[PDB]
């Protein structure tokens, strides 16, 4: 449900994780991609 996890840029609203890192959540592609301007420098690592 869309309790157990939070979307970065919105909130509990959370439904869709990156492919890459399981590191942080998101809602939708929507926000998965927007936040790639700065999570395309971070994914990668995942720690
Ligand atoms: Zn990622
Ligand atoms: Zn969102």
């Amino acid at each position: 449900g869309a309790m157990e996890q939070s979307c970065v840029n919105c909130g509990r609203e959370a439904m869709s994780e990156c492919t890459g890192c399981h590191k942080v959540n998101y809602c939708s592609t929507f926000c998965q991609r927007k936040d790639w301007k700065d999570h395309q420098h971070i994914c990668g690592q995942s720690a």
